[PDB]
């Protein structure tokens, strides 16, 4: 029920660092108008690591407030402390969010078993749908398909955001879980193929700068237009690459500022897109029709 | 001064989840007696991830207090946010810490330029020696040697904890940094050689169960008495591997509980040592003379 083009929404800051309510509103109208199937506020792209417990609910509120029930609002709520996690989920719930995206405990290095008991605890604790998040390249830990399987049998856990970008890991998670457990792509470049395999959506980053095209990609890939889907993806590959030319979301913000959607403001330890990367990404945005 | 065998202290929890101040006192006493040179309170081994902010200071203070200043107290205060990094550090400085160990930002994966800006700021906001801690095995982020040279030259940044376990790196670093900057070991397996190369200490995990042997080992090494340094390191090798038979600090906690020093107690997501790994570890503590 939550599927398709989903935006891992960035979170606007002004040159000084403060949040820009003016810009969030626009981003939301942009994706609203352009047809994104769901918004994911306060995720990795939303710079979830550098927001106040207070800044994180405020953000969810004013997004939920504006969507106004039209499409699903998903809140990033994962901590690597289980208690810090229930805290954030509780907050996102009491924010009006519709579901939560929870990333596996980072830095921490949990065992598969610890990962399991971590997630059930949270699913038990906060009555709100929850979507797992596997992304080893950032976590340094990894939720084996064997564990996702166990998890899928828990009440309010209804999906996973699989971000290895490994298409066999997908061909496996999908094969292990029921059809009512949804597997999402967390890697834009290969999100088209994962959907062709039985995937139901792409929590995307590209979608920040080209939301319409991403709906088109997701729709065709979900019907079965394998030739149509890959043709769209092929058309967007230069962009998927460019959006990750330096750690995310550094690239996608540069993009959005260039489209005049967000100010030039990104919190440390993240920096603004270094000068080298500007013309390879400005050209991509052009080569792919989001910039003139 | 800060050098030699430094224990990365575990922070004990009773069966229900609370902090056992008795046991923390016992551990301190234990290291204080068997020859430890310093204490890294509330670090990765200290299970910082799952600690409260209040719980954080409540210990660094308690240990300092109990140390009577006989030995330096290094507090972990690294966060993946520049802001709480500065906050946590302001705390350790108030609690009475003598210097801080800060991990390179985990999960958000900075730019090298970002790391530099990260640490530099923190160094100008809190007057207190700082020790850089590098560990891509956990942070999905590697602070190159260029970035290290660059930071070594910042006023109250006095060293680095190097975990890569790659000796060639901690040979390029010693080369690049001054005579006054201090390189410490992160990897317990390779610490000895890092010191033979010009290292100044080992921020040890094994030292938890075997502080006295580690003191010795560091002495031999920093004297250039490789002959002896290695003799000890071999009789500890069984230990060095066993204590990571499962993510730190899950194993070392268990061993500590086995010696009668700390209660069974570890916070979620971390779990208790899987039965699986009980014979393997227990045997090592025997091979090693910490248990008969």
């Amino acid at each position: 029920m939550i599927a398709g083009s989903m935006v891992a929404l960035v979170t606007p800051f002004d040159a000084q660092g403060r949040l820009d309510w003016d810009s969030l509103a626009k981003l939301v109208d942009f994706h609203l108008q352009d047809g994104t199937n769901a918004i994911v506020a306060v995720g990795t792209t939303g710079e979830s690591a550098t927001l106040d417990v207070e800044e994180h609910i405020q953000v969810v509120r004013r997004v939920v407030d504006q969507v106004k029930g039209r499409i699903p609002v998903i809140a990033g709520t994962g901590a690597n402390s289980t208690r810090e996690a229930v805290a954030l989920t509780e907050a996102a719930k009491s924010g009006g969010a519709d579901a939560c995206l929870l990333v596996t405990p980072y830095y921490n290095k949990p065992t598969q078993e610890g990962m399991y008991q971590h997630f059930r605890h949270i699913a038990e604790a906060v009555a709100i749908p929850q979507i797992l998040y596997n992304v080893p390249g950032r976590t340094s830990c990894d939720m084996l398909p064997e564990t996702v399987e166990r998890l899928s049998k828990v009440p309010n856990i209804i999906g996973i955001k699989e971000a290895t970008g490994d298409l066999q890991r997908a061909k496996e998670v999908i094969e292990r879980v029921g059809k009512d457990f949804l597997v999402y792509s967390g890697d834009d470049a290969t999100a088209v193929e994962l959907m062709l395999l039985g995937g139901k959506g792409n929590i995307s980053v590209t979608a920040n700068v080209a939301p319409r095209a991403m709906s088109d990609l997701c729709a065709a890939a979900m019907r079965g237009d394998a030739a149509a889907a890959r043709a769209i993806n092929d058309r967007l590959m230069p962009l998927h690459k460019a959006l990750f030319i330096e750690s995310n979301p550094i690239p996608v913000k540069w993009a959005l500022h260039e489209m005049g959607l967000i100010p030039e403001g990104i919190r440390l330890p993240l920096t603004w897109l270094s000068p080298h990367c500007h013309d390879p990404l400005r050209q991509a945005m052009r080569q792919t029709g989001v910039l003139a």
